[PDB]
């Protein structure tokens, strides 16, 4: 499982979304290098204009690429589930606004690590920060707090993302996450720890489609 990540691995992401009945699709390509916790990705809205802010999709759009320090390798659930993969589900509660519910399957297709996602968003405000596009195209950085879930043979996680709003304020997105293996083989059930994650968002100056370029670092921590 871990051996599948010792080099650079191609990534494919495919997302189908429906937020308040606004339907859209995103496709992504890039590479991950778990040795350095490093991800480089480019996403394109294939249906036209994205109806929500790109920053709100970052966490949805492959924590198997986390750098787990040598001394914490027995706590890496994500790679232990490979190549068969895992289901990753979230509910993301946007404070004073709607929620996303996401279901994804993360697995290998040949040599390529694939993340296939369905996203459903409901109860958003038409002129809120999300459907009104009031969030700054700004990096996000925070800690993903992971705990074991023995009853599902997987993990749970929780974290908060504070998205900057255009007026200087913050739009909180409270994340609740569950991962469960797809295969029936043994997986690593971790002690409590976190992934320290930083995502830098940018634009391809030659790209005319609605898109997002990401450079992301992911590092496991919190166990000495």
């Amino acid at each position: 499982g871990e051996e599948l990540f010792t080099g650079v691995v191609p990534i494919l992401v495919e997302l189908d979304g429906d937020v308040n009945g606004h339907k859209f699709s995103v496709s992504g390509e890039g590479e991950g290098d778990a040795t350095y916790g490093k991800l480089t990705l480019k996403f394109i809205c294939t249906t036209g204009k994205l109806p929500v802010p790109w920053p709100t999709l970052v966490t949805t759009l492959v924590q198997c690429f986390a750098r787990y320090p040598d001394h914490m390798k027995q706590h890496d659930f994500f790679k232990s589930a490979m190549p068969e993969g895992y289901v990753q589900e979230r509910t993301i509660f946007f404070k004073d606004d709607g929620n996303y519910k996401t279901r994804a399957e993360v697995k290998f297709e040949g040599d390529t690590l694939v993340n296939r996602i369905e996203l459903k968003g409901i109860d958003f405000k038409e002129d809120g920060n999300i459907l009104g596009h009031k969030l700054e195209y700004n990096a996000i950085s925070d800690n993903v707090y992971i705990t074991a879930d023995k009853q599902k043979n997987g993990i749970k996680a929780n974290f908060k993302i504070r998205h900057n709003i255009e007026d200087g304020s913050v739009q909180l997105a409270d994340h609740y996450q569950q991962n469960t293996p797809i295969g029936d083989g043994p997986v690593l059930l971790p002690d409590n720890h976190y992934l320290s994650t930083q995502s830098a968002l940018s634009k391809d100056p030659n790209e005319k489609r609605d898109h997002m370029v990401l450079l992301e670092f992911v590092t496991a921590a919190g166990i000495t």
